[PDB]
């Protein structure tokens, strides 16, 4: 007898195939049968009609790390129907390093002392422990190994450092890390050399992982920077995956319908794979850059002058008789969300086949991006059902199917036998982003429930209490 039944739905498999009417039953934490199964006993038969039942959303892109420690409830993410979330993203890691006052943007996952896990397998354990609602794949950061081996960080590395990153890279995906992740747009990583990152990602091809990356630029220079992904992926042989791809500031706007062929051919030839948020705005560290701050630029925290945050950058820098160049160094270290993408390139890159859907969220933030808490939804509903950039059965694949195909994650990402419970069920009518710029912590609409290997984790709009998530490996 199957715990129970989610009947009277419409499934959407994960296969990028049509919905059906079908029941989904589920056994332990096993998707049990899918079809007519009025013939199967059930502790339980739940209607789910007028609902779609879907495999549960992973995050193909988060900055979770530190928040799956301290807010295990994972709510910014389980009430948009996440189940899994991709952790240590952009080079960006919780573990390995012990330090008091990490570099930016490593403070984006600090609460205070969070940088405490010497040994990357210290921060797993602490995982497993004391389980968040959702599963986690995590990678390793370069820009961490970087902080945690060099005693200076604006030089390339030496042979004696390549080693010791190496080497905590290898022991890091020995104890399970799913990979190494990149971002040499960052101060702490902006003069590492092309080699040096080859060399420390090497143990890729032993243990099997991929190659995840902020690339070095994402503007006027974005040509070179997909060359040296590319070159990076053919020396190492593993999967690489662009992040957050887009074309910033006014002069590369349109550019994405150049990039997009540069990666679509790369695709023909090597093993390539890439994610998107659905925003114009992006968000990290507040940072002296000419491009990032060209447009509107909002504060989302500033640790010397608190009360900065939620405040218009423009006005800040003009009432200190500034650029929004020139002030920002006084204002650090803090956070910001840069107005500088167009919706066009948007779209155009969400509609490209591969992409895969990732916030990017970062959930420390005070005043965060709403991308935080609307991303997967706003797929769902204003990309595919308002605005019909692709059917709902392609935009659900691109956040199921797709994604645990191409980050290793074995028997989920689709709704079939056998495979684990992590569901979602959701109504496809009224499925919507209600976060928004102005107040980006509003919870999404049309959020039925979420399963994660088999035990709800979302009800009533509430988290259940159910810590059901589990440490991944690929
Ligand atoms: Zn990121
Ligand atoms: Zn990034």
């Amino acid at each position: 007898p199957f715990d129970y039944i989610l009947s009277g739905g419409t499934v959407i498999d994960g296969t990028n195939a049509p919905g059906r009417l079908a029941d989904v039953g589920v056994r332990g934490d096993r998707i049990a049968a899918v079809g007519d199964l009025s013939a199967s006993s059930a502790r339980r038969r739940i209607d789910v009609a007028g609902k779609v039942v879907s495999p549960g959303f992973i995050d193909s892109h988060t900055h979770d790390d530190n928040y799956l420690l301290k807010h295990r409830d994972m709510t910014p993410k389980i009430s948009q129907g996440v189940t899994t979330v991709v952790t240590g993203n952009c080079g960006i890691s919780l573990a390995p390093l012990a330090h008091a006052n990490p570099p930016a943007p490593l403070d984006l996952l600090d609460e205070g002392g969070s940088f405490r896990f010497a040994r990357f397998s210290d921060y797993l354990e602490a995982l497993r422990a004391a389980p968040p609602a959702v599963n986690a794949a995590c990678m390793v950061g370069h820009s961490t190994l970087r902080a945690a081996v060099m005693p200076d960080l604006r030089r390339e590395a030496t042979a004696d450092e390549i080693q010791a990153m190496q080497a905590l890279a290898d022991d890091a995906l020995a104890s399970g890390a799913i990979g190494i992740s990149t971002g040499a747009f960052y101060p702490p990583a902006a003069h590492a050399s092309t080699e040096e990152i080859i060399e420390v990602c090497r143990p890729l091809i032993t243990h099997g992982g991929v190659y995840a990356t902020h690339m070095r630029d994402e503007g006027e220079h974005i040509v070179q920077a997909l060359e040296e992904t590319f070159r990076i992926g053919r020396e190492l042989d593993v999967p690489v995956v662009i992040s957050h791809h887009k074309v910033m500031g006014k002069l590369n706007f349109g550019r994405s319908k150049e990039t997009l062929a540069l990666i679509e051919a790369a695709m023909a030839s090597q093993d390539v794979s890439l994610d998107a948020y659905p925003y114009v705005a992006g968000s990290t560290m507040l940072k002296q850059d000419r491009v990032l701050l060209a447009g509107r630029t909002l504060i989302t925290w500033c640790k010397p002058y608190p009360e900065l945050s939620g405040r218009d950058l423009e006005e800040i820098a003009a009432e200190r008789g500034k650029s929004k160049y020139d002030v920002v160094p006084e204002l650090q270290p803090a956070g910001a969300i840069y107005f500088m993408m167009d919706e066009p390139d948007v779209q155009r890159i969400l509609a490209f086949g591969p992409t895969m859907i990732g916030s990017a969220g970062l959930p420390h933030d005070e005043r965060p991006h709403p991308r935080l808490w609307g991303t997967f939804p706003r797929v769902l509903g204003h990309y595919s059902r308002d605005l019909g950039l692709f059917p709902l059965e392609t935009a659900v694949w691109k956040m199921t199917g797709l994604t645990a195909a191409k980050f290793g994650l074995a028997e989920r990402g689709q709704v079939q036998p056998g495979y684990y419970a992590d569901l979602v069920v959701f109504d496809p009518a009224t499925v919507a982003d209600s976060a928004t710029f102005e107040h980006p912590t509003e919870r999404a609409a049309g959020i039925h429930s979420v399963y994660v290997n088999g035990a709800a984790v979302w009800e009533d709009q509430s988290f259940t209490g159910q810590h059901a998530g589990r440490v991944l490996n690929r």
